[PDB]
């Protein structure tokens, strides 16, 4: 698709309004892949094309990026869904640049 494209220009990005009013969901365990991601999003987060702006599946670091309606849900979501446990692990979440610290918690 052209996801990819956008996930790249979204990682590098330095428009600090686009990463308030976004974060990459890190829920994604090694039992919980792209596809499940959506559904699990719309599924708990209620997310369709009305509160979220645009969602994409960031796979190579196993995130989810994220744009609600505002900066300020954006990270207040953030803050009250994540540190919880599904699929037997920790489930967090950051922006671009902690999802590539957990990224490297991943790989490791």
């Amino acid at each position: 698709f052209l996801e990819r494209n956008e996930v790249k220009r979204l990682l590098a990005s330095r428009n600090s309004k686009e990463l308030e009013t976004l974060i990459c969901l890190f829920p994604l365990s090694d039992k919980v892949s792209p596809s499940l991601i959506c559904q699990f999003l719309q599924e708990e987060i209620h997310i369709n094309e009305k509160d979220i702006r645009k969602i994409l599946l960031v796979s190579d670091f196993n995130g989810a990026i994220i744009i609600f309606r505002d900066s300020k849900f954006a990270a207040k979501m953030l803050m009250i869904l994540n540190g919880s446990q599904f699929q037997g692990k920790v489930i967090r979440s950051g922006t671009i640049n902690d999802m590539k610290r957990y990224y490297n918690n991943q790989q490791n």
